[PDB]
């Protein structure tokens, strides 16, 4: 029978999938603002058909953000989200009220105590490979207070064919074992095995069962990766250009 | 500035995106009665969360059939759409009441006057072809009042891999020029160059951009053929065990 709410649960990347920054959008182009940067001028935009789009789909399904930004860089974001969030490529929980997941971090902390040397030597290591190949870079480790949760890497060239050819030696000089990635634009991220979007989807709906019993579950997402916790959904959903419609558009 | 609605308007492929027949559900799973077959009995069915889906969607959104149906199996889908629909694999239009777009069966019937003998002709042939290959086929053409559309092919055998011999073997007699193809499940399909959602899709947005402006479209299907339509939209999405999920998931 039924039990609690009935309205769909909707995972939604942010970056690229609701928003995305001026220089990915025509010229003269009407936006709103959507992000701030760090310092607390607009910086990430969406068009009229995207405003639309999430608002209709937060007055009519609980919205759930899933997102790489860490908490403060979630916190930049301008959309109402009224639901909580999933935040650090899934290594994050946040309440409604924006307050941390205790029981998750716990979780978490146990999957990424055994990386917690390793990922600041990986992000020096990549970044010294890096400049050792002629390019300039860019990156650090994202983490929560105290734990430290992956990788990230960026360019200082305009031509994010640098991070595959990043991506090929690292690979080759084995530093990435026991670990995933992920590359979509200027971002390439190494993350552990136990974090991931998907880990962090799968016990949101857990427990929502238990409160809400079995309902349309929906995903939104732009990146291959996004995958993982879109396949856990009963739809996946994605924009038109992203880098996955090119991918399937090529397949 | 704003004109007309601006909720979604939201194209849904039908069977396999929307419902199913009982063949393609888990014995004993709870289902809602989604179409009757030509005796008048129910032969396509909902699982809960396919009807509490779809009961949202028609709520909250403009929500319009896209499907490979003719008008008379469109019929037999019992579900409340209340905007019109695209039939036949794109060769019809119905309006609101279910009368027949003037306007759309003129056009198309300038796209396909050339296919009317060779439909009839390359469905003959193809049920001859595989009585010859000693497969129980079973076939016809898809016909509007006077127009016939596309050609239709299905199995006996309970082996669907027997259609993609077929098709290797029609393609290799070279009988499939200027045409295009759809093939899912028990289910092989010859349709002219000028017959494709994709077509009717992209008028129907362009008849709606006069009324409405600019408003977010998001396309919904399980086929990969369905991947035509989808493109026209702002997002698009699938079910997650589709045959377009699982060609993603294998890339
Ligand atoms: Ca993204
Ligand atoms: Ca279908």
């Amino acid at each position: 029978g039924h039990m609690g709410t009935n309205r769909p649960l909707v995972f939604v990347d942010l970056d690229d999938t609701l928003f995305q920054t001026s220089r990915k959008m025509v010229e003269g182009t009407p936006r709103t603002t959507a992000t701030l940067d760090v310092h607390g001028q607009p910086n990430g935009y969406m068009n009229p058909i995207q405003h639309s789009f999430i608002s209709w789909l937060l007055a009519s399904a609980d919205v759930v953000p899933v997102t790489a930004r860490d908490v403060e860089a979630y916190s930049r974001v301008k959309l109402p989200f009224t639901e909580g969030a999933i935040c650090s490529h899934g290594g994050v929980m946040l309440h409604s009220d924006g307050s941390l997941d205790q029981d998750w971090h716990g979780q978490m902390a146990k999957s990424l105590w055994a990386f917690q040397d390793r990922l600041p030597a990986l992000s020096e290591a990549t970044l010294r490979i890096g400049k050792d190949m002629g390019y300039s870079l860019r990156g650090w480790v994202v983490e929560e207070e105290g734990l430290r949760h992956y990788v990230v890497t960026k360019q200082n060239e305009s031509d994010d064919a640098v991070l595959s050819k990043v991506l090929a030696e690292v690979q080759a000089r084995g530093m990435l074992e026991g670990m995933h990635i992920h590359a979509n634009g200027n971002n390439l991220a190494f993350l552990p095995k136990g974090l991931a979007k998907r880990l962090a989807v799968q016990e949101w709906l857990r427990r929502d069962a238990k409160i809400n019993g079995d309902r349309p579950v929906l995903g939104f997402g732009d990146s291959i990766t996004d995958l993982g916790f879109m396949g856990l959904c009963h739809m996946w959903a994605t924009p038109a250009r992203s880098q996955l419609a090119k991918a399937v558009e090529e397949m």
